[PDB]
């Protein structure tokens, strides 16, 4: 009853079952003027009605086998859901008839003697929108609902559809192997777009929740329908062409898609390569060869293919005569024959062959949800089974007692298809779980244009093997992918291009992490990681390079010990020390002779312990440079003509105090300073307060200046060869010396703050002998 | 029929209604051992009672009053759903019963003469997923379902829910409000919680799209229910602890938040503050005093209260005997009395007073869902009036021509409802739009703490005005809110806490953005913002600061113009021209008492030409500084008893040309460099190649070389008062001079350079100038 276009088919027990022979209702709306009546549906679902085929089919087999179910037939009544919730209940209602007895008794009957034999198990309803409302009713009588496709996760929910069972895996799965397949190819930056009832709209949450423990960051987010108005297409598009993300995750279901597309192809918006939900990875309606400049290369999902034997053939056998038990099958030859029976359209013969014209009830590679179909009415027949070979006192039901066949309820039904182990024509065991749903392997699947008038064809490139452990349950062989269709490499989709170890990653305020700006950190990088977020410091021994890369860049070395600008004035210093023993020869040869030989030869070679890289012992070994000089100057003061002359313990022995208090207030110690920025490790010896200075005008200062007031009246005198004139001229180059010595000492550094010292004290030590020695000898 | 706790009575038209009595249904699973019986529900619900009271005031309202619907009565069939969807299809299967013909003709009736006479409007199913549930079913029959508390916004879908009208507000702007109030109280990071059905999970989907607008990053969502186990519960509180956002948005109903609460006053998570949806922010359940440690200062959400007259003490007419209409009367009276009543637990007397116990049948303020109840049936009274009072030629259907009262069928009542216009007790206007909904302002509450024996005191602190303009809805007088309960001051809820001037924003891998790090920026920072994401690079003229905030200390301005370090020195060479001016008197008193003269001034007096802050011209001017000693030192081949003599161009011209040779080889410009970092603006001017070094050597390392070759045989002769020795002397003395120059000059830099070529001048122009005049005055 209800509808008029049935599949009926009697038998000691009915199953019942719902279908998507159409693809929807008509557009049309009440104005609720006149009394309204039923809607009609619309397009025609050759998938559809091949899934039918598939029920019948395995109800004519069990029915023909005696090894299952002997001396008992099994019947239908097959309706047709026109892909709505109201032509489902308008089935359903009719389908629990019998069983309303229980709350409304004011059931009367008065229409049938056997009242209309109550169904046992339906079977279906593949949307998932339908389903849910179907379950909700069919939970009252506790009748078995076996689903085939219809596949969210609020339908495993046993508090509320307390008598549901699907031989369809959840989409638990689904929406974790979309989040692994983006980690796969490591993109970070997708858009979402999920059709607005209980398949997507659950199913996106899924991959919103575990797409952010791999921080793939979403774009967009939008939802869709089939029946959304053009200014809600206009602005979903507007959303996909704004975004820049080639990844689009779409989830969503055959006909609610197809107002997206048509949309999109009529606006040619080319370039994004979509992932694919189940639903609609291998649709008629979508895999279109016109459609092909938009969607192509569109990595989908598709459940593990079944094998059916004679299924092929049962489909070819089909007629609108001579099938009695079938109301659809006039209505699908008047469709695939564009005929009008009779009992603009041409009238038909009758005598047409099928397999002449191309439409996807036959024109098909892999069993899917026929399988599903052909599963889940074999389960109801094993579940049937179990009841009908049951010994008393081993039963499930309570005390052990199980019930009969010929007088059976719905909830016992139920009861044994909870508790269901079987096997298949494919060997493979068949259990439902505690919320009552198989677990099966996805096959993923590509889309290719075949090149000889074939409109797609799907090229399967991997799977996703569920059984496997975490993080290892993806594997796809990527020769295969032809992204948007034509392509090989895999195509760049993320948000800002990862830029390399030059630089730091920045960032923009008010936008996701994926998309950042990348700026490059100064003065101390060793930015060694190719997308590090704060690049490091530099150690102190180091230095950032040109290109801010690991600093292997080290700091100075300016000790010059045995440079080719001090080694010129070693040899001067070895030289002059040369000089002074050769005349130190002579002068034995041919005190004052003795102290002013020997402390002046002193005083020229000590001063080469003071070039190189200076340590303690090398940087307190700079007080001798005075106190050496101290010595040798005492010739000022004992060679004179009026002239006991050993008493130059008097100012040398101060001098030696001095530097003994000195070397407690100025450190026996080199220290480094930092003034440039790459090259700048020094050692200056940090002279403490004045030390050195005090020590200079107690001793060189004052004996020059002592000597020339009392050779004042000696320059303009000559004794002893002119020594006086001799003594005066050399006291006068000493003075020169230490004239020219003072700021070029104090306005330099480093390397160049020892050389100045070193050749003053050279000049002073060459001068004080040559002016003194060559006219002692050569006269 | 159907369940047999009705509250039923007769009418000429019969509305019908469900209400939620109990709060869920008993915990016992059935294993399906026996055959399945019916469940009994469990908890009590006196403010749905309440509303159940309200519903039947106004049917006896509308009854007595001969003013609306005269000379008909109305009838209703109110059921209870225990808050399932089972119970609630249990009753709306018994309303459409002589409905169903259209389908399933096989009714036949035999079971009454007016086959129960037909429901016209149902009103309610509170619960978001059972009004789904029931909307479902009748659009089958396209009565109307006016709901008074489901708002989810999946119902206004009216291509699905054909026939659904409510007077509550949508859900589009409550989760728009939970967005408005973090924007305002300016926080960052929150965590959301939602019962896991349909009123919670759209619900959160809006306010998780409507707070990425306003960059308010969600930290964890997470999904409840009322039937989930204590591993469930125990996540959620996990990760609830786990976190650091102590905003909590909880969309979510009354009994489904009750584990979670119960659990995490349990571990006593004190310290979260919870804003609150509106079904929970008003609810007996959860505001319990021994709750108030957790659950204290919430921010809720509430309807705009109603006022309804008489009600409260129709409320106290209550009887369980006197009510003959009213099955619940007897349960209610038993549970608010712990009874027995008859026809452990004492027998009842039947005599009591229901004022006397507390319960929030009576106990409560302000009637908000009683009121939606209320309009819901004045509007469908009100529709029905508006068939009543209709003329031919005049009505809504098909060719104007409206339809009786007494034959009256469903669709026509739906038909009135859609085009709805009438006037509240509060003067308002009443329309449902095309999606079948009113609109109204929330009323925004606070929890307190009443203390002298009261639970918890709900206080009013703003509203939500929706017909005002975005961005201004929302008004809240925060001077009342306790922030958990006690304290005044707002809670800090950001990720990471705002750091300040000094630093930019740095980025941890793998996070959301409202938390960071922030680390300091070196070297032209000028980071002003208080929280800028990349400090700004200082301009050229300055330099950043020690606090490295905006940087208005600048660069150098080393010129060494009126320093009272070049001060002293342009003393001396005034008083340098002086003494020679003074010369020049005495000489002119008393041509090599010309030129020698005048060149000798000008050498000395252009020397302060070269201090302070260089240009074009002043850069230029230091060629003279070589010309004017050229001109000089002309002496020493003028003044020579060896002397035609005014052949001095023969060199001095020589040197001009070798000058304006220069003037192009070398730039008449000052060049700046910058080689120290803070204070480093230099004028250097920048010598070319070799021009003057060539000067140098051509003019003043030639001359005194010369003349020195030439008094090698004049300085042991005296003549002309021993001018011979004192130009000697002299040429020695420019020789020491130009000795002391060279390194000190090529080592040194800036400021410190002109310094020393100045000196030198100096040191040249006075010593040829007292070596000179002086003996030729004096003798
Ligand atoms: C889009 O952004 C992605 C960031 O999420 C990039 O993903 C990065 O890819 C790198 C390889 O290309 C990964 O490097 C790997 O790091 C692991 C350490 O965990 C090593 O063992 C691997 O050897 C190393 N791979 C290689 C080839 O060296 C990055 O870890 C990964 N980033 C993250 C956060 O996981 C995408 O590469 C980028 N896409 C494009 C086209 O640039
Ligand atoms: C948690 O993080 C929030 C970041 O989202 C901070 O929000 C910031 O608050 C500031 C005021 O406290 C805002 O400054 C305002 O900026 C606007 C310019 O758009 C000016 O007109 C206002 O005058 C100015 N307000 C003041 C008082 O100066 C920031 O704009 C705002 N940030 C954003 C991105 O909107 C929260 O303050 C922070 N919470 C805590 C406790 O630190
Ligand atoms: C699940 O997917 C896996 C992977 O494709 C399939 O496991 C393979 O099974 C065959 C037959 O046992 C083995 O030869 C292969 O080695 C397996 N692959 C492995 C272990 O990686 C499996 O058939 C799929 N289906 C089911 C129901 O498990
Ligand atoms: C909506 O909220 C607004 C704000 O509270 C209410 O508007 C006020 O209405 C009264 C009466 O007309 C005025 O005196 C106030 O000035 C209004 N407030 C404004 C304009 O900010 C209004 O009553 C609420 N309800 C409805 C149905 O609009
Ligand atoms: C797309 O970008 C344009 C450019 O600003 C803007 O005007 C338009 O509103 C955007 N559309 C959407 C849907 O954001
Ligand atoms: C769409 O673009 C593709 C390539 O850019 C081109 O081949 C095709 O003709 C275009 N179609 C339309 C309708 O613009
Ligand atoms: C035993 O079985 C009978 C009927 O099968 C049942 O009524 C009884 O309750 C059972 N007793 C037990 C203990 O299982
Ligand atoms: C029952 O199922 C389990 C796993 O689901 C399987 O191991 C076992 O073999 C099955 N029983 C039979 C009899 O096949
Ligand atoms: C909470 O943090 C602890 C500390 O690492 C961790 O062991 C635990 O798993 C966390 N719980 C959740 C729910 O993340
Ligand atoms: C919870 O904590 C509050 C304050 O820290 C304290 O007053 C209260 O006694 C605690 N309760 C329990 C059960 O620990
Ligand atoms: C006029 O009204 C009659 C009955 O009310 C109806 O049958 C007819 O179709 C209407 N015609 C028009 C043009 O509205
Ligand atoms: C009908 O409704 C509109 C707004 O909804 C209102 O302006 C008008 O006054 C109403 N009609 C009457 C008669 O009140
Ligand atoms: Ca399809
Ligand atoms: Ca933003
Ligand atoms: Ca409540
Ligand atoms: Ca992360």
């Amino acid at each position: 009853y209800g509808p008029d276009q049935r599949a009926q088919k009697k038998g000691d027990i009915i199953l019942g079952g719902l279908f998507p022979i159409h693809f929807g209702v008509a557009a049309k709306d009440q104005d609720l003027k006149s009394r309204p009546e039923s809607v009609e549906c619309i397009r025609y679902n050759f998938r559809g009605f091949r899934w039918l085929q598939a029920m019948i089919f395995a109800i004519e087999e069990i029915n023909s086998s005696p090894a299952l179910l002997p001396n008992l037939t099994l019947g239908y009544r097959i309706f047709d859901t026109c892909n709505t919730v109201s032509k489902a209940l308008e089935a359903t209602l009719s389908f629990v008839a019998q069983n309303k007895i229980d709350s409304l008794n004011l059931d009367e009957f008065c229409n049938c003697s056997e009242h209309i034999p109550s169904t046992i198990a339906v079977v279906g309803a593949t949307g998932s929108g339908v389903s849910t409302a179907v379950a909700n009713l069919l939970g009252l009588f506790y009748i078995p609902q076996v689903s085939y496709a219809s596949s969210s996760r609020l339908l495993s929910n046993k508090n509320q559809f307390k008598s549901f069972l699907r031989t369809i895996p959840n989409d638990e799965h689904q929406a974790t192997a979309m989040a692994d397949i983006i980690e796969y190819f490591r993109w970070n930056w997708v858009g979402t777009i999920a059709a607005d009832d209980d398949y997507g709209r659950p199913g996106i949450e899924k991959f919103r929740e575990e797409a952010e423990e791999r921080d793939i960051c979403i774009d967009f987010s939008e939802l869709i329908s089939q029946y959304s108005d053009e200014e809600e297409i206009q602005h979903v598009v507007e959303v996909i062409q704004n975004s820049t993300a080639k990844v689009i995750v779409v989830f969503s279901s055959g006909p609610d898609l197809e107002p997206l597309i048509k949309e999109i192809v009529r606006r040619n918006i080319t370039g994004k390569i979509w992932l694919a939900s189940e639903a609609w990875a291998s649709s008629s309606l979508i895999a279109m060869p016109q459609y092909f400049h938009v969607v192509g290369g569109t990595i989908g999902f598709a459940l593990k293919a079944g094998q059916i034997p004679g299924f092929r053939e049962f489909l070819k056998k089909v007629h609108p005569r001579k099938s009695v038990h079938n109301g659809f099958a006039k209505e699908f030859w008047e469709e695939t024959f564009n005929c009008h029976l009779q009992e603009f359209r041409p009238l038909c013969t009758g005598d047409e062959n099928i397999s002449s014209v191309e439409t996807p009830y036959i024109d098909y590679t892999h069993l899917r949800i026929s399988y599903n179909v052909y599963l889940a009415v074999y389960s109801i027949a094993h579940a049937l089974q179990d009841i009908y070979t049951c010994l008393p006192g081993r039963g499930l039901f309570t005390n052990g007692s199980c019930a009969d066949i010929k007088k059976v309820e719905a909830w016992q039904v139920l009861k044994h298809l909870r508790h269901l182990n079987f096997t298949n024509n494919m060997g493979e065991q068949v259990t439902f779980d505690e919320c009552g749903d198989l677990v099966g392997n996805y096959s993923i699947i590509n889309w290719h244009l075949s090149p000889e008038d074939g409109s797609i064809v799907f090229k399967e490139v991997g799977y996703y093997n569920v059984y496997a452990k975490k993080g290892e349950r993806l594997f796809i062989n990527e020769e295969k992918i032809l992204w948007s269709g034509f392509s090989r490499e895999v195509p760049f989709s993320n948000c800002s291009r990862d830029c390399l170890a030059g630089t730091r990653k920045g960032i923009i305020e008010g936008e996701p992490t994926c998309c950042f700006e990348c700026v490059e950190c100064p003065d101390g990088e060793y930015s060694d990681e190719t997308d590090a977020s704060a690049c490091n410091k530099c150690p102190d021994d180091f230095w950032s390079n040109e290109n801010h890369t690991s600093c292997i860049a080290k700091e100075i070395e300016f000790l010059s010990w045995t440079e080719p600008f001090g080694i010129a004035l070693t040899l001067f210093a070895v030289l002059g020390i040369f000089l002074t023993a050769f005349v130190l020869g002579v002068f034995i040869k041919f005190e004052l002779s003795y102290l002013l030989l020997f402390s002046l030869l002193c005083c020229f070679s000590s001063s080469l312990f003071f070039i190189g890289e200076p340590q303690d012992w090398t940087c307190r070994l700079r007080q001798p440079a005075f106190g050496i000089s101290f010595v040798l100057c005492i010739s000022c003061i004992l060679v004179k003509t009026n002239r006991q002359f050993l008493l130059v313990f008097l100012c040398t022995f101060m001098q030696i105090v001095i530097c003994v208090i000195w070397l407690y207030t100025a450190p026996p110690s080199s220290y480094r300073n930092q003034e440039l920025e790459d090259e700048i490790i020094f050692i200056t010896c940090h002279e403490g307060s004045l030390m050195a200075l005090g020590f200079l005008i107690g001793y060189t200062c004052l004996l020059a200046a002592i000597c020339f007031f009392f050779a004042f009246k000696s320059r303009k005198l000559p004794e002893n060869f002119n020594e006086a004139k001799f003594i005066t001229f050399s006291m006068l180059i000493f003075f020169i010396v230490w004239i020219s010595f003072i700021p070029a000492y104090a306005s330099t550094y480093g390397k160049f703050v020892s050389a100045v010292e070193v050749i003053a004290i050279l000049a002073a030590s060459f001068g004080l002998l040559a002016c003194i020695f060559f006219n002692k000898i050569y006269i």
